[PDB]
């Protein structure tokens, strides 16, 4: 009996995504030969751009260029793992493909010195939103965050992130208009309870609190792969292997890869 593993490729076939979206290939088993996996994945872009592979964990590899994508780029991915030994006799269960395109450049910068989140679309300021980020004891990390999933309404529960709800930094919070920007649990979301503090004082556990209307706007206009950059906070840097932290790894290190470690 064969040992098989199924690949899953993102983003979605035909999706339009932002300039920060990486190609993601996740397998349902640990990959013992990361080099075989990389060799089996073919990527074509138009206009052509150099890119490289980097593993976030034993099951998931990412591919991106050095710089954010050029708007209008079309990308084809073929994960040709059928017939490929991905290490220790674990074979690809199937081949998978995605074709996607890059939309407008959307980069929203949150500067702790001004407490404003400024959304720029192809270089042009379209919104200036007062924000309240993580208070000093639970700060928002600096760095480049890739926009992920969005929810009209959800609960953020700190136990998802290893912090008990009953503990001083714990929370179990209903939020409207929530756009996820890290797997570590940073979201841009509606925070009617911090509208006074927004633009002046950090009060959150690390999320970018903005007004109800600004969060709904963000929910409506920003898409997976668009960019939030956080600067000047008292936090550290979002980890490169967060899940949405890919761009915080310097290109030389990204390009060198981690196929053999
Ligand atoms: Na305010």
């Amino acid at each position: 009996m064969a040992h098989l593993t199924m690949p899953y490729v993102m983003p979605g076939d035909g999706e339009v995504v932002g300039v920060g979206e990486p190609v993601a290939i996740r397998f349902d088993e640990n990959i013992a030969d990361r080099g075989a996996a990389e060799k089996a994945i073919k990527i074509t872009t138009n206009p052509p751009v150099e890119g490289a592979f980097y593993w976030l964990n034993n099951r998931e590899v990412r591919w991106r260029p050095e710089h954010f994508w050029k708007p209008g780029t079309a990308v084809d991915v073929a994960v040709n793992t059928y017939g490929v030994d991905l290490g220790e006799g674990m074979f690809g269960e199937d081949n998978v493909q995605t074709h996607f395109t890059i939309g407008d450049e959307v980069i929203a910068t949150a500067d702790d010195n001004t407490k404003i989140l400024t959304v720029r679309v192809n270089g042009e300021v379209v919104k200036s939103m007062p924000t309240s980020m993580g208070k000093d004891s639970t700060p928002t990390a600096n760095g480049i965050y890739i926009v992920g999933s969005r929810y009209k309404h959800i609960i953020m529960d700190s136990s998802t992130y290893g912090v008990p709800v009953n503990s001083p930094n714990g929370y179990r919070t209903d939020v409207d208009w929530a756009t996820q920007i890290s797997y570590s649990g940073v979201f841009v979301h509606s925070a009617p309870w911090s509208v006074g503090a927004q633009g002046h004082t950090n009060t959150s556990h690390g999320c970018l609190n903005v007004s109800p209307s600004n969060a709904q706007w963000f929910y409506d206009h920003v898409k997976r792969g668009d960019i939030v950059e956080v600067v000047n906070t008292v936090g550290g840097t979002l980890p490169g292997i967060d899940g949405l932290g890919d761009w915080n790894i310097p290109w030389d290190q990204w390009r060198a890869g981690n196929a053999k470690a």
